[PDB]
């Protein structure tokens, strides 16, 4: 049993809710919150901008030190950093950004990072300002992630479309 509330169950291991991932993280304090990161960990907008703002920019400060030491992530890759006031840990995962021309097949590799964590709160990778079709992202999630994932979808209209079209 865990503290995630109000989710619709899609499969054995994937759950979904119309929720602001920032507000959900503040309330559950999950072991892992996933950030929709880019390779530079520049958290300017979308989910990343919102999570970073909620940390009062501490996420960005930590991220800048990470990049200065390690260099950029790979598209499809990830790193574990602090969850600050939102979670124990933040798993920064880089999905492909269609608006940069990145190969959508890398979306499966991106979701594979979730399998290193038993339970996660997450957004749909490559959705929103990353330009991919969220319905496709949900399908890849369900067909790739085997650990327990709680997906937060900010837009109510999109959430309803995601549920109603889910196979
Ligand atoms: O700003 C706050 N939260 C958030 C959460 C998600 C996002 C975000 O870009 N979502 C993506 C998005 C945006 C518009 C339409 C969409 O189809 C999507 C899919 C993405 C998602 O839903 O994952 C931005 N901001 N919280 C402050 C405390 C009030």
């Amino acid at each position: 049993v865990n503290s995630f509330s109000g989710y619709l169950k899609l499969t054995d291991n994937v759950y979904i809710k119309n929720a602001d991932i920032v507000e959900e993280a503040k309330k559950v304090k999950p072991t892992v919150v996933v950030n929709a990161a880019n390779v530079y960990l520049k958290h300017g907008g979308g989910v990343a901008g919102a999570l970073n703002k909620a940390t009062n920019n501490a996420m960005q400060v930590e991220s800048d030190d990470y990049i200065a030491t390690n260099g950029p992530l790979k598209v499809g890759g990830s790193c574990v950093l602090s969850g600050h006031n939102l979670a124990k840990h933040c798993l920064h995962v880089v999905g492909p950004n269609v608006n940069k021309g990145e190969d959508i097949q890398l979306l499966k590799s991106a979701y594979e990072n979730f399998n290193q964590h038993e339970v996660l709160l997450a957004p749909l990778l490559s959705a929103g300002i990353f330009g991919a079709d969220p319905i496709h992202s949900l399908r890849v999630c369900v067909d790739t992630v085997r650990t327990n994932v709680y997906l937060a979808v900010f837009d109510k209209n999109l959430y309803d479309k995601l549920v109603s079209s889910f196979l």
